[PDB]
């Protein structure tokens, strides 16, 4: 079977930390399911928000030789995926994104198309009420939540030259399930400063964090 194969797939591009072949793989299972007549509208709905869902809680871009190449050939991709254009994919993809949940739409247009640093917690707020829910979501809250307050940070870099670590951390506290400690959210701070998405300066002793350039 193809499709056991590209289930499989999707589970081993999830445990590899390379997102984009795994919602990738997803959408080759998914076009296989809806030649398929055994189908149920409910899987339909499950696996789009589920593949969606995988997109958008998708890691930024990083700029980076390509260790996918055979895999970019394997599941006949041409160039590396983007997740800009992922996204965008299943936008387009009316097959897919007419069985999305609108859970997932709403939660595209507030961290994607109108994200404001100053306004998130508030919007999702009830959202992941709603979100916390679903099936398929539980095993995207902690790359969901990376990518939030990623946007979090960089907002941030940009607003501050040096902030308190209350109000940073408070401002980069998402609420319902995707709360981190304070602790958490410092490392998750240092670690988008190695992925060189921002510069910043820690734990001075005036509890302050210091945005550079």
């Amino acid at each position: 079977t193809l499709a056991n194969y590209y289930e499989n797939l999707v589970k081993v591009f999830f445990v590899s930390g390379d997102p984009l072949l795994h919602t990738t793989a997803w959408k080759k299972f998914y076009k296989l399911y809806s030649t398929n007549p055994r189908a149920t509208e409910e899987e339909f709905k499950t696996y789009s928000s589920t593949i969606f869902l995988s997109a958008i809680s998708t890691q930024l871009d990083e700029i980076p030789y390509d260790p996918h190449l055979r895999m970019y050939r394997l599941l006949n991709l041409d160039a590396k995926p983007t997740r800009k254009e992922m996204l965008q994919s299943i936008i387009e993809d009316e097959s897919i994104y007419g069985k999305v949940d609108e859970e997932l739409k709403e939660l595209y247009d507030i961290i994607e198309v109108n994200f404001d640093v100053d306004t998130v917690k508030q919007q999702l707020e009830n959202l992941l009420v709603k979100l916390s829910s679903k099936t398929y979501f539980s095993q995207y809250i902690a790359p969901l939540r990376d990518v939030i307050m990623r946007r979090v940070f960089v907002a941030a870099s940009q607003k501050f030259t040096t902030v308190s670590q209350s109000e940073l951390y408070k401002l980069a506290t998402l609420p319902a399930p995707l709360d981190l400690s304070a602790w958490d959210i410092e490392k998750s701070l240092l670690q988008a400063a190695v992925e060189d998405y921002v510069s910043i300066t820690i734990d001075h002793e005036s509890a302050k964090v210091t945005f550079a350039k």
